[PDB]
RNA sequence: ACGGAGGGGUACCACCAGACGUGGAGUCUGCGGCUCAAUCUGACCCAACGCGCGCACCUCACCAGGCCCGGACGCGCGGAG
């Protein structure tokens, strides 16, 4: 039960994914919470951020897939539905925030 | 329609009587030719030739050289590792 807020926040592209984006977004300190995933290759793009986010608020979905698609990041159809075409993203930060109910 | 046919009319883009001119020289401008990398093109009796409303840049088309995509919108694939 949290979908349902983060299709506005996208209109405004609060949600961010991306290495070289998240890094610099919360070493600005301002940022809300932070995602990771499922899992990966080599812990350095997880176990590295993952110390850097609690040195300087985080979540673990084991479905690494739906942060693709929670987060835009997916082509559909002029006709609404979908192209069923999703990028496996693997973090995510909130700037604006602009859930709540969920915590 | 035409007539080096006839008969009636008419007009200074026709004449009579006169006036002022051009074609003479220098020069402005436009027109064909020569040259040039280019010397952008239309118009050729009246009914083309300061006419297509003033060309150092733009105008600008032609000559010698270089940036940009400002490829709308649909399908397939790829993409935030």
């Amino acid at each position: 039960f949290l979908k349902e807020t983060f299709k506005r926040i996208h209109n405004m592209d609060g949600l961010v994914t991306g290495h070289r984006q998240v890094f610099k977004y919360l070493e600005r300190k301002r940022a809300k919470i932070c995602f990771l995933a499922s899992d990966c290759e080599e812990k350095q793009y997880a176990d590295i951020v993952e110390c850097l986010c609690k040195e300087y608020h985080l979540c673990k979905k084991f479905t690494r897939r739906t942060l693709g698609e929670l987060t835009g990041q997916v082509r559909c159809l002029a006709d609404s539905d979908k192209i069923i075409k999703v990028v496996p993203a693997s973090a995510c930060v909130i700037h604006n925030f602009v859930d709540v109910d969920s915590f």
